[PDB]
């Protein structure tokens, strides 16, 4: 949903 | 998370 929380639920 | 999720999570 935002770029750093895609980051955060990918890893 | 899970693909059906994620679609619904993009859409």
């Amino acid at each position: 949903k935002k770029l750093l929380k895609c980051l955060k639920c990918l890893l």
